[PDB]
DNA sequence: AACAGTAGCACGCTGTGTATATAATAGTGTGTTGTACAGCACAACTGCGC
């Protein structure tokens, strides 16, 4: 072994605990998107961390594309921050990571047809729908998404560990159906 | 007759469908409920006439 999974993608939520006026944060904020007819959220960004925000009228935000728990908490306050200099009554509260993704390489090309039928009540597979093996995990209750090449996703968890449990429990089952 | 330029065709490379998680929230679609409108031979009935 001595492979350990890289973070990929962090989402995460943020309630401001107040309303919203779209149009104003819109016009207000220096890099925002907003077109109603599309979708409800002003589609908001910031160059460090590079991160996006869906902001809702709610007062409710999405923060995503964070690569570590680290840098969504520091992206989410900024967006906060953002607001209130806006002119809103906003508060930087309920911080919670949502989903957290991560990915490797075992470096060996996998028997997913073998895995798919020794694992069949984890498993899916379809190649002709969609190329990788998907894997639900019970314990810790995390997808993967295993392929040929050896590249593993791993998908579905809150916390870090989480992500480590899986890929320590999938690879002898990986080592298993390896073709070389 | 030869050379240069332009147009057309073919090939290669980049971008977007499929799948995973996860939050946010108002809309869109589907289903259900309510209201309104549109071959014998003999056996029995029944029907007609007295």
């Amino acid at each position: 072994s001595g492979i350990v999974p890289t973070l990929q993608n962090i989402v995460a939520t943020v309630t401001l605990g107040c309303r919203l006026d779209l149009k104003t944060v819109a016009l207000h904020a220096r890099n925002a998107e907003y077109n109603p007819k599309r979708f409800a959220a002003v589609i908001m960004r910031i160059r460090e961390p590079k991160t996006t925000a869906l902001i809702f009228a709610s007062g409710k935000m999405v923060v995503t594309g964070a690569k570590s728990e680290d840098d969504s908490k520091l992206a989410s306050r900024k967006y906060a921050r953002i607001i209130q200099k806006i002119g809103f009554a906003a508060k930087f509260t309920d911080f919670k990571i949502q989903n957290i993704v991560g990915s490797c390489d075992v470096k060996f090309p996998i028997r997913l047809e073998g895995l798919a039928f020794s694992h069949g009540t984890f498993s899916s597979y379809e190649p002709e729908l969609f190329p990788g093996l998907i894997y639900r995990m019970v314990k810790p209750k995390i997808v993967l998404l295993i392929f040929v090449s050896g590249k593993i996703v791993l998908t579905g968890a809150k916390q870090r560990e989480e992500i480590y449990q899986a890929f320590e429990a999938i690879y002898p089952v990986l080592s298993e159906f390896r073709k070389m």
